[PDB]
């Protein structure tokens, strides 16, 4: 069926990270919103509403809230308020997210393995990983 709501949907907490920083440096973000940021450790909800898939993060530093359907493009405001236009497709059961923007781009991979969820951000050449579990 659509086995891809199942593998994502619920409240993720992140429980693990690496390379954050360095990607967000990458990414252009400021030298004090990187630090805090990188202390937020913030939830993601995943839900999906028919064809029209959501992503909440929720942190007590900041709230992001993407819906979209996949393969269609559409504009999002990021954390760090770049207005940048996003393309999510479904490869092999993991969600591909492409941000471009100003000549710019950068991918993020959201992959489920085991009880857990892998996020893979790739800015160039920097790679930054988290992982989260169902909270
Ligand atoms: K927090």
């Amino acid at each position: 069926g659509s086995h891809m709501c199942d593998a994502f949907v619920g409240t993720w907490k992140l429980v693990s990270s690496e390379n954050f920083d360095d990607y967000m440096k990458e990414v252009g973000v400021g030298f004090a919103t990187r630090k805090v940021a990188g202390m937020a450790k913030p939830n993601m909800i995943i839900s999906v509403n028919g064809d029209v898939i959501t992503i909440k993060s929720e942190s007590t530093f900041k709230n992001t809230e993407i819906s979209f359907i996949l393969g269609q493009e559409f504009d999002e405001v990021t954390a760090d308020d770049r207005k940048v236009k996003s393309t999510i497709t479904l490869d092999g059961g993991v969600l591909v997210h492409v941000q471009k923007w100003d000549g710019k781009s950068t991918t993020i991979k959201r992959k489920r393995e085991d009880d857990k969820l892998v996020v893979e951000c790739v800015m160039k050449g920097v790679t930054s990983t988290r992982v989260y579990e169902r909270a």
